């Protein structure tokens, strides 16, 4: 059963900046002590990203188009942001893959989902528990199944700063799809902070799905819904050509965006 909510506000699509974030290793190679110049599809300096707002009686979820990939940052204190659908009809007459943290196990499902247009996990604001978890009233043709070792999450809302930044990029390359996925402490308040952290390849999925949009899985708090404090950030990655410093340790610890300007354009410099 799909639930959709009563009088939320449209989103507002706010402007922010990426900085240098979105770097990620472009491949499997173990390289080292190098620069290495390459042209693949990366997220340009400083680019513009849509930030996603959830708070009051906002509930930021639309169809959002994927591209040539995107970069996603989610900047968290009380776990909201907990999935994504990717796809393309986004109904069931296509193919589509569930991406979550349902507080318990990361699953991973490619089906023809019968995918509910208002998608949530739904946690009790008194009891701090999950409730609810409400993305699918049916699937048939399933085509992928993962599930990870079991964990214990905390669900519940927390009050304060934003303490954790997520940061991931998804790319739809070969008839796979690449998830890469970093993590940096924060304290924040609003926005995406000026930073550097770059994302390590953790899933490279054999879906072969035509993969032409995504919807965000949230967090609704309820004490009839409700909403926790929370932002995403939507940046999309462009054919560029990038300059990564690989240290010593094998460690990607700078880049250079060779179209940010000429001085970086110095072959790169
Ligand atoms: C998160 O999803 C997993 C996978 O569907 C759930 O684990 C399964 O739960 C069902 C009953 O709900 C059991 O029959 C299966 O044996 C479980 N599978 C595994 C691998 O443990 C899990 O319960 C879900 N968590 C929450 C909080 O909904
Ligand atoms: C999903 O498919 C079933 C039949 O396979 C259909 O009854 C249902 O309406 C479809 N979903 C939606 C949202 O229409």
């Amino acid at each position: 059963r799909c639930t959709t909510f009563d009088d939320v506000q449209a989103p507002n699509y706010t402007q922010h900046t990426s900085s240098m974030r979105g770097v990620y290793y472009p491949d499997e190679i173990f390289r080292s002590d190098t620069l290495y110049l390459t042209q693949d599809l990366f997220l340009p300096f400083y680019s513009n990203v849509t930030g996603f707002h959830t708070i009051n009686h906002t509930f930021d979820n639309p169809v959002i188009p994927f591209k040539d990939g995107i970069y996603f940052a989610a900047t968290e204190k009380s776990n909201v942001v907990r999935g994504w659908v990717f796809g393309s009809t986004m109904n069931n007459k296509s193919q589509s893959v569930i991406i979550i943290n349902n507080s318990t196990n990361v699953v991973i499902r490619a089906c023809n989902f019968e995918l509910c247009d208002n998608p949530f996990f739904a946690v009790s604001k008194p009891m701090g528990t999950q409730t609810h978890t409400m993305i699918f009233d049916n699937a048939f043709n399933c085509t992928f199944e993962y599930i990870s070792d079991a964990f214990s999450l905390d669900v519940s809302e927390k009050s304060g700063n934003f303490k954790h930044l997520r940061e991931f990029v998804f790319k739809n390359k070969d008839g796979f799809l690449y998830v890469y996925k970093g993590y940096q402490p924060i304290d924040v308040v609003r926005d995406l902070p000026s930073g550097f952290n770059t994302l390590k390849p953790i899933f490279k999925l054999p879906l072969g799905i035509n993969i032409t949009n995504f919807r965000a899985i949230l967090t609704a708090f309820s004490p009839t819904w409700g909403t926790s404090a929370a932002a995403y950030f939507v940046g999309y990655l462009k054919p560029t050509t990038f300059m990564l410093k690989y240290d010593e340790n094998g460690t990607i610890t700078d880049a250079v965006d060779c179209s940010q300007n000429p001085l970086a354009e110095l072959k790169c410099s």
